[PDB]
């Protein structure tokens, strides 16, 4: 099975906020200035999670201003991320509308744009809705069919499975799914969707998701990439995961800073020298396990970005479900958290 | 994707024998008396594996006697387990017949019954046979369509795969598979079906089965639960697995005793206090590896419940297959087990 | 689900070159002399990877000469491996042609041949092409339909997935896929196909591939087997993997030497004695990590069999992709490898 895109491999997939609460295109203009090993193979001005939602309409204008003035020199491929969601026609329509604004050829961005990145997709028929949107945007703006590459973030159970019959869905003459380019794991939301929880709240490793995504990319002629690694300071951990991914055939990974771009650009390359193997630094050695109360102070005082919120919303949710349906447990639950904490936890949206 | 059931989460799935070889409803009457943290979110009077087969017709009567007299006060949901098997129309018919007896509304049980648990299912079309049985039972007894929740034990290769296209099978207008509620791993029989074997005979961990089941529950709007943890004394191991499951998004687990119900009810809840992390007790420290002879003494003298039998039937089976088809090996096999052990092992049903 | 073949289990799957660059049937004639624990349950004269390609037409004649003169006494089942490839009609046609030569009943081999082993298969419709070839070979040579067992090496992403709907594909009246017997992992080429890479170049472990293959064999009534373990000297490692496989329900494994046949024949059998568990030898303790330069000396001087070549072709390929598309990185890449190494690496076919 063969890849349909100019980039046979992609080591770095680097996101930037598109409009910050100054010159709101700040992050974009600098990220566009990156050259050499500090530049990602793929650059993602991110109008989705990186960007506060009320900044999002401005983000799309900034995407057009910055790629307009500066896209031409940017050495990698550019693929901004739209909003989208398998469960939310308004979000779908929003993403398509931004996509349509961004690509108006009279504005100078489109010709430096290689494609777009569609977060939160569902089952294959949700992928077909996005693909249909790309087809329409292309037609409205005299671009060639298939020229906008679509890449998807795999971040629900449904989308992990959808990778299974992609080879044959993709060849139906009623979609243009050949446009698929990257299959990008999104451990953060995948964790929410799967209702998983860890005692520290660090992402579970999901080796099977990563296998499944490497498999799907290989069987369908796409390129697999792994998702953000948030602990930016933990250079060793980031290299350890990239090495683990490389043993899955997942060869690119998300980068969050220009230092991550450098680690990421370098890791899959063979080392300079040979090597022989044998049979406040304290912070990178400490992980905290929050208490019910910790988590409810924290949430309470959040009203940490969205994703820290939703992550903890799980044990709290399991708590609320339990509280709502187990009167018989009401007493022992209180005898264990204090009556104050309990009806405080009950209050978390 | 959304859950169709009153219980958004289920931490404990607790089984009890329905008729023991006294008052044979003993186990049921006491388990029905459980309140607070000793009570499971889901209670499973088990007319299948917990119960000797010749006690099974009596079990179904006891299910009706006990839930009749006592169901009304039971604080969790009640879901008795029927017999069933993808390979055995008699078993299927038996399960449906017990189901039909149990729900006669003139008997007082049905109104405290939330649904049933169907063991040993196969490919999705085997799930449709069970669902058809629920539909018919409902109609015969003026219950509302879909009101009996069906939960399945995932304990064959076929049923692990069947979870893959569930979202779309479930929406066909010819089944009522929306009734699905729990997807419950059954490591014990899954191990038999997959012909796996371990040197101690302890269950392999099957992280992928558990991933696959969390994924399937999330993509189809069901709740994932893990299977019995037999080493009841190994409190640490049970918490270690529940924690491992929780990192898969598998949040409930089977409980075999009221102490397991307590561990299980407590584990997925956030801890009371914060915690900081840094980079004849002898029996819980010893595992025996049986010898061919051990295993044949043991089996021989069994003629350990069913499942210990079937588990060891695997290496013995591989032995018999080998013996039947490799005359050239007959000599070295004997020179290694003794001629006595060999034709003794050859005799194991 | 039930197995359709004489051998319910298969512990050893042993390959031999069919024609070596003397008497080119050497390897075959001796391997055919093996008896007892040194004999595999399944013997694979290998006209594919074991054999240089220009020796392949001679291999097929040797298969007929040796099985002719000696097949009758060989105590296991015999299943030679043909060439094949999901991407290469010439290879497919070649495999079928050798298969057709081999089975001419006037030549004495066919009656000691149990079936054939088809490497490199793709999606299920590629399996149907091979099956069609078996059907035709059978008909041309008055053999009974279905009497040649087909076994496949699982060594692409596509073929791992193809195992998913096998139970139902297999029952269509337009193929004879009941003939399926073994599902054999091929970690070596699977690693290429998935574009995985390890720092030592040792095969990644691919537990999920192995799970998926045990699952597929169980759901479809085939027997799962694992792929070659190249480090022939590492007896401990080979037993450790076989034990790991056995916990997946993968009970046979590839053997490369008569000593591996002996380990392999013995490992899944229960131990002789009980056992109690508690809570230049230097070479088997050293692994080398090659440098870019190492890998390019090595490749350069290869123009190590095919598979060592293709394996390293991955980081080199990722290097070339990067070099071709990242001018901005050209300077730092050189400042790190030397300008000599770089345009030398650029030259690797
Ligand atoms: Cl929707
Ligand atoms: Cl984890
Ligand atoms: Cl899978
Ligand atoms: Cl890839
Ligand atoms: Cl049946
Ligand atoms: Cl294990
Ligand atoms: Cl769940
Ligand atoms: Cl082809
Ligand atoms: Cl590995
Ligand atoms: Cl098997
Ligand atoms: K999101
Ligand atoms: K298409
Ligand atoms: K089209
Ligand atoms: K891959
Ligand atoms: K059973
Ligand atoms: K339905
Ligand atoms: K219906
Ligand atoms: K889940
Ligand atoms: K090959
Ligand atoms: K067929
Ligand atoms: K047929
Ligand atoms: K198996
Ligand atoms: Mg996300
Ligand atoms: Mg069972
Ligand atoms: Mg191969």
């Amino acid at each position: 099975t063969e890849r349909r895109h100019d980039r046979e491999f992609v080591r770095t997939f680097f996101t930037s906020p598109t409009a910050v609460e100054d010159d709101s295109a700040k992050m974009l203009r600098r990220a566009a200035g990156l050259r050499g090993m500090q530049a990602p193979d793929v650059w993602v001005p991110d109008n989705e999670d990186a960007t506060a939602p009320s900044m999002r309409d401005e983000g799309a204008e900034n995407i057009v201003e910055v790629i307009s003035e500066q896209g031409a020199e940017f050495p990698g491929e550019i693929h901004p991320r739209m909003v989208w969601h398998r469960d939310s026609p308004e979000t779908r329509y929003q993403g398509f509308q931004h996509m349509l604004d961004i690509t108006d050829p009279e504005r100078g961005a489109v010709e430096h744009i290689h494609g777009f990145v569609i977060p939160e997709v569902g089952g294959i028929d949700d992928w077909k809705k996005a693909d249909e949107f790309f087809t329409i945007v292309e037609h409205e703006h005299g671009l060639d069919e298939g020229s906008l590459a679509m890449s998807v973030i795999i971040e629900s159970g449904e989308a992990e499975l959808a990778m299974g019959d992609l080879r044959d869905e993709m060849g139906k003459p009623t979609n243009n799914l050949e446009r698929l380019f990257l299959l990008v794991d999104g451990e953060v939301d995948y964790t929410k969707d799967m209702r998983a929880m860890t005692p520290t709240g660090e992402l579970p490793a999901w080796p099977e998701l990563r296998h499944n995504t490497s498999r799907g990319a290989s069987a369908a002629g796409c390129v697999a990439v792994d998702g953000p690694y948030d602990d930016i300071r933990d250079v060793e951990g980031y290299r350890e995961r990239m090495t683990d991914n490389q043993a899955k055939g997942m060869l690119g990974i998300w980068s969050l800073t220009p230092g991550q771009v450098v680690e990421a650009n370098t890791s899959p390359l063979p080392p300079k020298t040979g090597s022989w193997l044998l049979d406040e630094e304290l912070l990178g050695l400490t992980s905290y396990v929050p208490s019910m109360d910790d988590i409810v102070d924290s949430m309470e005082e959040f009203e940490w970005d969205e994703a820290t919120y939703q992550a903890a919303m799980t044990p709290i949710s399991l708590f609320q479900d339990v509280y709502e349906n187990r009167p018989d447990q009401h007493e022992e639950l209180e005898e264990r958290y204090g009556a104050g904490v309990v009806e405080r936890a009950m209050e978390v949206g």
